[PDB]
């Protein structure tokens, strides 16, 4: 074999597990890469972690099937640290309807806290060579000899699967000499290994975790953000779930540890806790906005973390994490079942049984069911809620027991929380249609088009349809320009674009509407420009003559509508019923002087790449919530100011790029905060936009941006013809193509005078006059295409 100074990796499995008067011992095959026997562990020097633990999966009961949950047999109270013991605070948050402002408290409870752990101290002392890179580990600690610890159950039960779990690592290595492993068995079958039906899983990384997080776990990169705990040194949910238990806590806040708990909570942005060396990590951001306002002299800027987490699903979109698709964790139907502290962990944020001790005791003459079934049942109002909204009470007096209660194989609460998504599937599906081509006549201001809609009843004669939006934009064969803003026009206020409700055509003086079967063929009048040097509405649409066309209708749907067997669509002036909206986009048709096809743009991001973090078919309309938001897209400042909708559906197909291109038409915004698509979008996910139009909070992306491979696929960055397109004209100065893609990390401002020469030196230009810039000088690709000397693929840390 090879000695572990020389190994460059290690792998590691565990097997022929013992267990004898409380004595544990387990086999650690330990290799390289390739499999080659690593020797020499036992005495090695530059070791720093090799931690065993284990566990049992122990059942829950009550009404209904709840899941079994892990024990760690090695446990231990901590004690709260008195000066981190975190103070309650309070911070305020916009106003109330009679425009006071509103105040917020957030609570904790410290006190003395179960936390389980592993053996950590014992290492190579509690090794013994049995073959080549075959160590045994036998445990320093005794299953019989376990201090009693209250109100656990430490009793070893050889019925019940276990688990082990190891972490090693050495060298300081964060992958390539890193391991986590683990193994589940049946003692009492002779140490059998578990099957996938016997042990607990629930989450999968590769199912469920990194469609959103970075594994890199060696990225060397400033960036680098993958998915590792504790020092760098965890990395496997295996290993994770014999800590994080339902019973333990952070004595400092109270906050629980539970997997389930912890993990909602930190993606709904409510989580806090005080972790190692005293470091108070909040997921919420309040932490500093309290210092900053009231003053929290606990609060550390530089050592604690408070930041708010910036989610890029609903929390309640539960399929992010939990398979539903039979392809997960053969357990995954998990997230059915209730679970006091998973149920909580979203419903009764900021809730505890000291400060709401009344929900203790359940009202006169009613059963008691706990804190969190107290609440469920009898205490939770819409108004309190972790959802706001929510009527879990409504749901336990109107709704019958199996509503949160299922035995396995039904669906409990996950007929609630999956009943939007599911129908939105099921009307997406149903009210699908298509866009034929348009036919421009431009001399006669007229456009032509048919629409294959889903049925012979048209839209504007079914009031389950609550608008169907078609936009037209000018492409002029290189690249969309919004250009300057018009005065009002009657079809809109854009240059490139116009956006017509056909649902309602029988008020529309320019919009005519003719049946055939299931096709609808519009007529849209008045698309009329002069032509000249000012700026009129249409003007590019009718210099142009051809662009694309692409649908966002709107269905309301039904949200007491529960039984997936039934219609969700509903009249849209209904009054009994909570009705939400659904969307419907389409494919992005051409319109032209003969109706034929007009050249798609260069597709340069991957569409199924945006939906790994924001889920498919992503709306954006809240994003266009600051600023003339409630005016239409057909009407005036709406034209492109629109939130209700904003009229554009996908990501990577240039339906956003319609709009946020080189040209933003008024009150521009400087580079550091550019309009253009994807100076935009780098900015955000990167953390280098200076200012976000609705919130104070960077996003926290949780991959590496400088992975150019989350959004863009391989090929698409050869930067061939990039220099050919308009530069960015911000408000104090444009930038080239190539030069404002790039600059939009790495040079936000002139900071750096020597990355602006070299821009500059190779035929870009960075904030220069408008019309300074040339189509064409730019020669960055020769170096920096994919594959060139400094290829974008070579200088990044990307994981195609
Ligand atoms: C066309 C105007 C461009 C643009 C927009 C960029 N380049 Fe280059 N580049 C080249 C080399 C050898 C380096 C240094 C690499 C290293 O030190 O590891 C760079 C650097 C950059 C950067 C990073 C700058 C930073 O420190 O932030 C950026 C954003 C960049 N370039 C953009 C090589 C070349 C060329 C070789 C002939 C060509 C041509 C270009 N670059 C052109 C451009
Ligand atoms: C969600 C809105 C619920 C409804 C509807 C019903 N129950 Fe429930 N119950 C719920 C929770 C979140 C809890 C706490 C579980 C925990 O681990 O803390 C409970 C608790 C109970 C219990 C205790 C036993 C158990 O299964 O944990 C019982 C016996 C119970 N609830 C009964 C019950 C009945 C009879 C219901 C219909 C009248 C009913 N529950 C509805 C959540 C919800
Ligand atoms: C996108 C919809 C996500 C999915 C799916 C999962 N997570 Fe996540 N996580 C996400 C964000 C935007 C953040 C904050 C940014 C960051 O990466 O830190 C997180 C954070 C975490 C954390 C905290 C990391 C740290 O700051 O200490 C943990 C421990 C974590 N996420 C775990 C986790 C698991 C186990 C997931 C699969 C079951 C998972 N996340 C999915 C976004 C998303
Ligand atoms: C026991 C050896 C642990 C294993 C394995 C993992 N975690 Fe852990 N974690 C553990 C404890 C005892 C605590 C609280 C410490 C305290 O001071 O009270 C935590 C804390 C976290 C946190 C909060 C942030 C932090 O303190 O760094 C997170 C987000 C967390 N743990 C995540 C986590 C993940 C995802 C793990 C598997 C890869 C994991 N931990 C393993 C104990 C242990
Ligand atoms: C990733 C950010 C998550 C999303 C979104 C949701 N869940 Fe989750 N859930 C997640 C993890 C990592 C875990 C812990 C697994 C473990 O080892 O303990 C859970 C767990 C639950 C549970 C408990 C299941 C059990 O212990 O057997 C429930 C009941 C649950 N989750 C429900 C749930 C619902 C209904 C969600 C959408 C509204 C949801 N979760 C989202 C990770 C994430
Ligand atoms: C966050 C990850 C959640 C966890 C964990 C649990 N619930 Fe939940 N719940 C969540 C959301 C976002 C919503 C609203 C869904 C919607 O379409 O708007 C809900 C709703 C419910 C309901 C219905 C409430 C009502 O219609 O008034 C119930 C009965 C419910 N949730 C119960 C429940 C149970 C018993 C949980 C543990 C299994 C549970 N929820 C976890 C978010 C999250
Ligand atoms: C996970 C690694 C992501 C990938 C891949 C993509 N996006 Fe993203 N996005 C992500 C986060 C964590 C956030 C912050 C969310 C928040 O609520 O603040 C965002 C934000 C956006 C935004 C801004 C939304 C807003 O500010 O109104 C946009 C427009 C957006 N993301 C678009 C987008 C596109 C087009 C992507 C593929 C090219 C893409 N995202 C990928 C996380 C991640
Ligand atoms: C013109 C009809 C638009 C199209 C199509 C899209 N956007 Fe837009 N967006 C537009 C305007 C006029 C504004 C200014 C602010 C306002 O409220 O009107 C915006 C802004 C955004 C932002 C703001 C982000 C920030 O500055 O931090 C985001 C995140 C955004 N737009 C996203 C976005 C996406 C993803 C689009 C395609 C689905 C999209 N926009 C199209 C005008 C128009
Ligand atoms: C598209 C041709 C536009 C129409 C019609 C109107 N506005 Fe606009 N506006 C537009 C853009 C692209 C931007 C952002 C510019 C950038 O570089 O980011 C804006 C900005 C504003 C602002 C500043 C606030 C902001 O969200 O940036 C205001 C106050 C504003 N717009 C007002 C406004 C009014 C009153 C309009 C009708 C009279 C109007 N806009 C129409 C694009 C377009
Ligand atoms: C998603 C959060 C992204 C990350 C990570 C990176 N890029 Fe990107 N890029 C993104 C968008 C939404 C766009 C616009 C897409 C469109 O339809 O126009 C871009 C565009 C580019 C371009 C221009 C490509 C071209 O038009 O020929 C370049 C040169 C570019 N991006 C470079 C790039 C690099 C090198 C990245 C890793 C360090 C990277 N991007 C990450 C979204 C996202
Ligand atoms: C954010 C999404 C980025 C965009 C878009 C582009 N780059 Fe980048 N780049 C980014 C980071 C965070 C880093 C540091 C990575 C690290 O290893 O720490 C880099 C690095 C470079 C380098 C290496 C030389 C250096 O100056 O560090 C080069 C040569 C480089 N980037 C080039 C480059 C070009 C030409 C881009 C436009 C096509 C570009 N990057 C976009 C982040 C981001
Ligand atoms: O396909 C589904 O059943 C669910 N959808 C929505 C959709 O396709 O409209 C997201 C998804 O596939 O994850
Ligand atoms: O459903 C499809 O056929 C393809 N998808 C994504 C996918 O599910 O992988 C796009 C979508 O549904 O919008
Ligand atoms: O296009 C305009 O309306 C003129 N601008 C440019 C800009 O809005 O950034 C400033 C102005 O109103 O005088
Ligand atoms: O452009 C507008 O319609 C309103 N203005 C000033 C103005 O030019 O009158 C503020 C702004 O654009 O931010
Ligand atoms: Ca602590
Ligand atoms: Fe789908
Ligand atoms: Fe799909
Ligand atoms: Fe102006
Ligand atoms: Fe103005
Ligand atoms: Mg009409
Ligand atoms: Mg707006
Ligand atoms: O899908
Ligand atoms: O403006």
């Amino acid at each position: 074999g090879l000695d572990i100074s020389q190994a460059t990796t290690l792998k590691a499995t565990l097997e022929d597990v013992k267990i004898d008067n409380g004595t544990v011992s387990v086999d650690i095959v330990l290799t390289n890469a390739n499999g080659v026997p690593v020797t020499g562990l036992e005495q090695y020097a530059q070791i720093n972690a090799i931690g065993l633990g284990i566990a049992k999966l122990t059942p829950e009961s009550g009404k209904g099937y709840k899941t079994p949950q892990w024990v760690s047999y090695i446990n231990s109270v901590k004690a709260a640290d008195p000066a981190r013991s975190l103070a309650n605070y309070s911070y305020t948050d916009g106003k109330d309807s009679a425009g006071n402002p509103i105040t917020k408290e957030v609570k904790f409870t410290p006190g003395d806290a179960i936390q389980a752990n592993i053996e950590s101290s014992c290492k190579t002392t509690c090794l013994t060579v049995v073959d080549s890179g075959v160590y045994r580990y036998t445990f320093q600690t005794n299953l019989s000899t376990l201090p009693a610890i209250e109100g656990l159950d430490l009793t070893y039960d050889p019925t019940l699967i276990h688990r082990i779990t190891l972490e090693l690592q050495t060298d300081g290595s964060k992958d390539a000499k890193l391991v986590n492993s683990h193994i589940d068995f049946l003692p009492s079958d002779n140490f059998r290994v578990a099957k996938e039906t016997e042990t607990r899983t629930v989450v999968d990384l590769e199912a469920n975790c990194i469609k959103c997080h970075s594994t890199n776990y060696s990225d060397t990169s400033s960036t680098a953000k993958p998915l590792a705990l504790h020092g760098g040194r965890r990395i496997g949910i295996a290993n994770c779930q014999v800590c994080h238990t339902s019973y333990s806590k952070d004595p400092e806040t109270g906050s629980p540890l539970d997997m389930g708990a912890m993990v909602h909570a930190i993606h709904k942005g409510t989580y806090a806790m005080v972790g190692y060396s005293g470091t108070a990590y909040d997921f919420s951001g309040t932490m500093a906005k309290a210092a900053a306002e009231s003053g929290y002299p606990q609060y550390r800027e530089g050592k604690d973390v408070s930041e708010r987490v910036t989610l890029p699903v609903s929390i309640g979109n539960c399929q992010s994490c939990h398979s539903t698709d039979d392809k997960g964790p053969v357990d995954a139907a998990s997230f059915k079942h209730h679970k006091g502290l998973a149920c909580a962990s979203c419903h009764m944020s900021g809730f505890n049984p000291v400060d709401n001790s009344e929900w203790l005791t359940p009202p006169e003459g009613q059963k008691d069911r706990g804190f969190v079934g107290n609440y469920f049942h009898y205490y939770a109002t819409p108004e309190i809620d972790g959802i706001p909204g929510v009527n879990l009470v409504h749901v336990f007096q109107n709704g019958g027991c199996a509503s949160c209660h299922a035995e396995q194989g039904e669906e409990g609460s996950a007929k609630y929380h999956l009943a939007k998504a599911n129908a939105t599937k099921l009307l997406r599906t149903e009210y699908a249609y298509k866009l034929e081509n348009g036919t421009f006549d431009v001399a006669k201001g007229e456009l032509t088009f048919t629409v294959n809609w889903h049925s012979d009843v048209a839209p504007h004669q079914d009031p389950k349809v609550k608008e169907f939006w078609v936009s037209l934009t000018a492409f002029n064969g290189t690249e969309y320009t919004m250009g300057p803003r018009p005065s009002n026009g009657t079809l809109g206020r854009s240059e490139n674009r116009i956006s017509v409700n056909l649902a309602k055509v029988e008020t529309n003086a320019n919009l005519t509407a003719v049946p055939n079967g299931s096709k609808v063929t519009y007529t849209l009048t008045g698309i009329k420009a002069v032509i000249g040097t000012s700026s009129v509405p249409y003007k590019q649409i009718v210099s142009i003559g051809k662009g694309f066309m692409d649908g966002k209708l709107l269905i309301c749907a039904n949200s007491a509508e529960l039984d997936p067997t039934m219609d969700a669509a509903i009249d849209c002036s209904n009054t009994e019923a909570p009705i939400y909206e659904v969307i419907v986009g389409s494919n992005k048709a051409s319109f032209s002087a003969d109706a034929s096809n007009v050249t798609a743009r260069s597709i340069v991001i991957s569409e199924a790449k945006c939906a790994n973090c924001h889920g498919e078919k992503a709306d954006f309309s809240a994003s266009h919530a600051l600023t003339h938001a409630a005016d239409k897209p057909d009407n005036s400042c709406g034209t492109c100011h629109s939130a209700v909708p904003n009229t554009a559906v996908a990501l990577a197909d240039g339906s956003c790029v319609a709009c946020h291109n080189g040209a933003p038409a008024h009150s521009k915004k400087p580079f550091e905060r550019g309009f253009d698509f994807k100076v935009m979008i780098h900015q955000i996910h990167a953390d280098t936009r200076s200012v976000r139009r609705l919130t104070t909070d960077a996003a926290t992306f949780p991959e590496n941006p400088a992975n150019c491979a989350a959004c863009h696929d391989k090929g698409q960055l050869s930067l061939a013809t990039l220099g050919n397109k308009p530069a960015f004209l911000a408000s104090t100065g444009e930038y080239s193509p190539t030069v404002a893609a790039c600059a939009s990390c790495h040079a936000t401002t002139a900071t750096d005078s020597a990355v602006i020469g070299h821009f500059e030196t190779n035929g870009g230009v960075y904030n220069a006059a408008a019309g300074t810039y040339t189509p064409g000088s730019e020669t960055c690709a020769t170096c920096h295409g994919e594959g060139k000397s400094f290829g974008v693929d070579k200088v990044h840390p990307v994981k195609y």
